[PDB]
């Protein structure tokens, strides 16, 4: 394990490639020695610098969510980043493309927490007492840190992810808010239309087997460091479905059916 | 257009790539100026072969309904084939995996008509009339041809797909039956677990826009052949979800929601 | 009765077979005048003795929930164990069979404690006021002694199974989360499935008439010890199914309707 | 194989030791080299002297419908017998215990028939079209052959059961006659109760996957002897719990929730 002032090196080049949009070299390559717990650090270290410079913490998101991309990484359990306020977009936006890199489209659930949520030992049930309102939102994700030869697996690759703040870039809320006990989560669907046609479809259930799973499993990851999850959040709680490239010009209507729907446009 | 003699020829060879369970070269690559009026002429002697050789016509599916899979294949519109009754297996089944290559599961919607349908204009309307039960099904679908040849390690393309009866394999029906408008068929969703693990979710709607489509789609390609889509006949409408490799050992449990489930293993 | 000492060695007994998975001689038979109570301060010594390595009580469950069970025990109530930390398995997750002697499953609902329940009168209607939710829950049970004597031939007693934690090895919950209040508890119905077969179906009032019923029977039990059923606590209130054996390469699913499904596989 | 004057004289031993409530040796211990086909000949024969004794037939009953219970029964399909006018109870009859000689209770749903359903080909469709109204159905099940031999305690076989008529002897009809696309019949569920206490509870998924299956099999399994279902027909579907024993006294209950109840007492 690194000593902070790496963390906090990696950190700056990482808001640099943010911020010129232009990738950086994968960071598992730059540093062969890097752990888990080395990339959360340096996540912590990007998301403080992102703060200093005028963010709010406005919540966090659950990635890596399907075994599959699972069974592929260095890891055996989801990942998770900070979300912040200028990462958040209103349902309808006009989204300006140049800001991002490679950006793509995830489908999820938003869980917006009335109470705290604090481990260890926080549960599925401690998050339905903790929840105020459910909501459809689709998460932004872009990547940083380039990545050579996509075909050949790397399972480091998780480490170059997690220290990128998860992929973390945007935000768009939208559609009808629940409470959490009004009807299964699990059975919620989606249809993601792109520019008029469906290019992915899913059901809320291929979220860690319940879409609110991650929040407790997160709120347990955070505690050793005297962190909660605080009241007001926002916690997305994974995608079940592939994401889907955003390019200038596309138009994106998501219909979670009975749950309302989420528009923008990529401008 | 080749000539009668070469269809027969490339069939027999795809017979007995299925037979020996081994993969021939892509039919693309021996035969470059191969066209999809070549494709289906194939596919009608391999088929006439089989019935041939003992097997009766149960019925057909529809393929290649997403727009990834549509602009891959390089093709503005689905496929299909025929299913025959040896590809029918019980629900609850064990599947000899030995008489398969590279088998996937597919999650779809079987139509199982009352009434003939017949092109040209052939409606949605015509298959809702037409219908007198919609039930789960699952596809095992199969390939005969190399999706790299050894040779010059060039790609398979569609009129391989084609040919090879539009990798026709397998069929499971099961689960619920219901009349066509007991509910709305678009919002009928499943997960499709493998060893116990969600692998794809998916939601009816991406199959065409609706489920019934293809079938209408199908009575009207057939038209021009003086062929109609027969009373008993059971029509597979698409998959609504990617397919998943099936190995020796894995249980795939496939549950539709209030359509019920449908279960095998690979044995 | 037996004096503390003895309680003692008998579960550090237990404990070692747990540890190396080799069964040891049926308790009763080297003990022909074990009572209940000798039984119940055996399990008392082996939860101790765990929890003093370093594990968490996190609930109990109730076993023997059937007047035919209890018939065949030869008792005229159910019986009880502790469940500790490191019993729960995450839904859809692989089970090391290796860890385990003679694995079966139960098919259960679990009542997740929001406030303490105690002994004695504590009812049915006490337990309704003090569960937060109802889950499904999958019970992982086993044995550490023998069934058949390798000497006598005789087989196990109730006394055995009570000093043995109940049967107790594992636990997975999974599903839809409830408040008790949100449908009758006692028209809960399940399917097991194992390898997409179907071994037992069951439903809820098959346990002791109503699944919560138990949950009030075991603080009352528990009261004498000056023992109460702790806020947060998971109660498993009894399986309605016969439990079936797991083996190396097993998946199992278990459907509950409306109430979600539980998965695992075997390796 | 057997000659036809041997599966009259089997079927008249077998008609004695029903009249005398006296069991007899068991079939395939006379006839080590019986055969399933000899089994279903005897039984053949007997329904075929009960009907020359002015016995009327009423439909068929399936049984075995367990993976568990044919592996127990070396067999690799369910098993079927003939329904007689005379083993027809009334929902809330006395029952006299005097007539049967080892009486069980079984717990299924009955299929009546508005049309005839033939083999080969017969559908879960097909039934569906053929089912006037579907309603539950208790069994009585009995044993004219020894289960354990008095010379060598050798137990009965499945060509036992065959032979005596499929181990018919009673039929209770009761609760709510519903269409068959009235709702999901594969999560119909039911309690038995015996003397006020649940004996068993299952679900009708349970047999077979659906309990019509079995319908569509023995519609096919007929048609080799040119016989067919006939219209007006009840056909049993099979069990969804094991039998529970009957003696004299015992109040029978049984609760299929929305579908129902059925009653008797033996006396
Ligand atoms: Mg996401
Ligand atoms: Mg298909
Ligand atoms: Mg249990
Ligand atoms: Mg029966």
């Amino acid at each position: 394990m690194f000593d902070k002032h790496t963390h906090t090196l990696i950190a700056q080049r990482l808001d640099q490639a943010e911020k010129q949009r232009e990738q950086i070299r994968a960071i598992s390559l730059d540093y062969p020695e890097i752990t888990i717990e080395d990339a959360y650090a340096v996540q912590r270290e990007w998301v403080r610098l992102k703060i200093a410079e005028g963010r709010t913490l406005k919540g966090h998101k659950i990635g890596l969510t399907s075994k599959a991309m699972q069974a592929s990484s260095q890891i055996s359990e989801p990942d998770y980043g900070a979300l912040l306020d200028d990462m958040f977009f209103h349902d309808g936006s006009d989204i300006p493309t140049d800001r991002f890199i490679v950006p793509r489209i995830e489908v999820e659930l938003a869980f917006v927490l009335a109470k705290p949520l604090r481990g260890p030992n926080c549960t599925l049930f401690d998050v339905y007492n903790a929840t105020d309102y459910v909501i459809p939102a689709l998460e932004l994700i872009d990547a940083r840190c380039h990545n050579i030869d996509p075909e050949t697996q790397r399972p480091r690759k998780v480490f170059d992810t997690i220290s990128d703040n998860a992929a973390n870039a945007g935000v768009i809320l939208g559609g009808r808010p629940i409470k959490p006990d009004e009807l299964d989560l699990r059975w919620i669907s989606a249809l993601m239309y792109r520019n008029g046609v469906i290019e992915e479809t899913g059901v809320a259930a291929g979220v860690l087997n319940h879409p609110a799973n991650g929040v407790a499993w997160l709120a347990n990851k955070l505690a050793p460091y005297d962190v909660q999850l605080e009241a007001g959040q926002i916690i997305l709680g994974g995608s079940f479905t592939r994401p889907v490239p955003a390019r200038k010009g596309d138009t994106f209507h998501v219909d979670y059916g009975n749950m309302g729907s989420i528009s923008c446009r990529f401008v």
